[PDB]
């Protein structure tokens, strides 16, 4: 055989009960093949049911052995749930969605992941804004919310609270988390004595909450996936003040590896306004680092300036469900061009294009029909296959969230795709997916798959060689 029978990786539990673990569900994989030939798997781990929040911590495992066998489970970041929460099941500050990827340069590793205070995730962010950092003398400093008060207290040096008028009170935020899972972050103490949590928004026991709106944090890792630093709150670097959504295409970004930008990181992101949020202006775009992870800036989304039928539209102020782009994954191009092929509704693959290292996007996006697309999250790679050049893109092949693809495109001189093979790869339930490169020939892919009662979702991996590809 070319491809391996299924490992699972993250198991979740059947027929609507915990597994052994008091852990109901997975989801959201992500794979990364480091420096050092480790297979890094990361995903959600979401306790009390299947949905985008509630209790959830991003966590990995770890194989040495390129996928046949592996460690034990790392949680990365788990937030404190609020004890005093009416309904656990929206009980709890949330991370979820992951992006990994390593610097070459610096064997760096970073998990950048989504981050909602207390609620139903991204449906507990306030109907009207509420801002979440002000800008003071220079500085700029995550805001918070005193019950019964109109201004904007803020989190300072060593997490001390300043009242509006810019005085600094007993009240402190720790900043700097020390417990496992960094399940700390956030508490909210007056002295010495533990109040509460700042991202607890309901039956709150401490005076403050930061704003409810939606968040990107990032933790890294430069022991090879074994421990990881505290998370570090990326928003106010890349979020616009028109933004009511920003969050990651969960998957495996990329440094690219050719051109002027060189060295580059690239993450996949998606954003939504405040005039169609999730009906009509989810859009693609990615977030970069030039500086090997110390910092992050947002490209230009591929909707901006984008004209459908001849009126263009702008990420901010668009209302068009089928123009969307919401997930997405990238690639570089040995000609250095940088693709986007990013989950829509269009029933097919729909790909942007950047000639400038991926801040701005070219004015059309390609279409292949060769490729169906039932509105799922999908990787894909970059190979070299004797001396020839090709992407992998896994998805599933429908009608439903089904029937998981490895759809092989060679590249082309213009550089077009041509596709050239479709092949099956999980028969039954397969959803979220992400592929890497192994060696010698070898690909893995982690994805979503679901038999035998299993809730949504059991994370598996495989591994397949050219000979299953082609
Ligand atoms: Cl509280
Ligand atoms: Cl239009």
């Amino acid at each position: 055989a070319a491809l391996t029978e299924k490992t699972d990786i993250f198991e979740s539990g059947r027929n609507g009960k915990p597994n052994k673990d008091g852990i109901k569900s997975y989801r959201i994989p992500a794979l990364l093949k480091t420096d050092k030939g480790t297979l890094i798997a990361g995903a959600d781990e979401r306790r009390l049911h299947s949905s985008d929040w509630g209790d959830i911590g991003m966590v990995i495992r770890r194989s040495e052995d390129n996928g046949k066998t592996w460690g034990d489970r790392v949680t990365i970041t788990n937030l404190r749930d609020n004890p005093k929460a009416s309904d656990p099941s929206i009980g709890s500050p949330v991370n979820i969605d992951m992006v990994l990827v390593q610097d070459p340069e610096t064997k760096r590793i970073f998990s950048i992941y989504d981050m909602f205070p207390e609620g139903k995730g991204i449906f507990g962010m306030s109907s009207q804004k509420e801002e979440a950092y002000k800008k003071i003398d220079g500085k700029t400093y995550q805001i918070l919310y005193r019950e019964g008060e109109k201004g904007a207290y803020t989190i300072r040096e060593n997490g001390t609270v300043y009242t509006p008028d810019g005085k600094a009170t007993d009240y402190r935020v720790v900043v700097d988390p020390v417990k496992p899972a960094y399940s700390d972050k956030g508490d909210l103490y007056k002295g010495n004595q533990l109040l509460g949590n700042i991202y607890f928004t309901t039956n709150k026991t401490s005076p403050f909450r930061i704003a409810k709106d939606s968040y990107l944090w990032m933790s890294y890792s430069d022991d090879d996936g074994k421990t990881w630093s505290a998370p570090q709150d990326i928003t106010p670097m890349v979020k616009a003040d028109w933004m009511k959504f920003l969050g990651v295409g969960p998957g495996t970004g990329i440094v690219l590896r050719n051109g002027p930008h060189k060295g580059r990181i690239l993450i996949p992101v998606y954003t939504t306004n405040n005039v169609s949020h999730l009906n009509g202006s989810q859009s693609s775009r990615i977030i970069y680092s030039d500086d090997h992870g110390k910092t992050w800036h947002a490209g230009e989304a591929v909707n901006d300036n984008r004209q459908v039928d001849g009126q263009k539209i702008h990420s901010s102020t668009m209302n068009n469900r089928r123009a969307q782009n919401t997930e997405s994954t990238v690639v570089q191009l040995n000609n250095g061009d940088v693709k986007l092929f990013m989950r829509g509704l269009t029933g097919d693959l729909q790909v942007a294009t950047s000639k400038d290292g991926g801040v701005t996007w070219e004015k059309d996006i390609k279409r292949y029909p060769q490729v169906k697309d039932v509105y799922v999250q999908m990787s894909a790679i970059h190979t070299m296959h004797e001396g020839k050049e090709y992407i992998i893109l896994s998805n599933a092949g429908g009608p439903k969230r089904e029937n998981g693809m490895v759809h092989l495109a060679r590249v082309e001189e213009n550089g077009e795709l041509t596709w050239l093979k479709h092949n099956p790869i999980q028969k039954g339930e397969f959803a979220y997916n992400s592929l890497q490169e192994l060696g010698n020939g070898e690909y893995g892919i982690l994805y979503e798959h679901t038999e035998k009662g299993q809730n949504a979702y059991t994370l598996s991996f495989r591994k397949f060689n050219w000979d299953f590809l082609s």
